[PDB]
């Protein structure tokens, strides 16, 4: 295929996080609204 690894995309600013745990932490930062 394209050999593109699907990472953990943020749904607020749309960035690819490496870990789900880190994404959860990020979701707090991006959820400060
Ligand atoms: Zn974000």
């Amino acid at each position: 295929g394209s050999r593109l690894p699907k990472l953990y995309l943020c749904e607020f600013c749309l960035k690819y996080m490496k870990s789900r745990t880190i994404l959860q932490q990020h979701m707090k930062k991006c959820g400060w609204f």
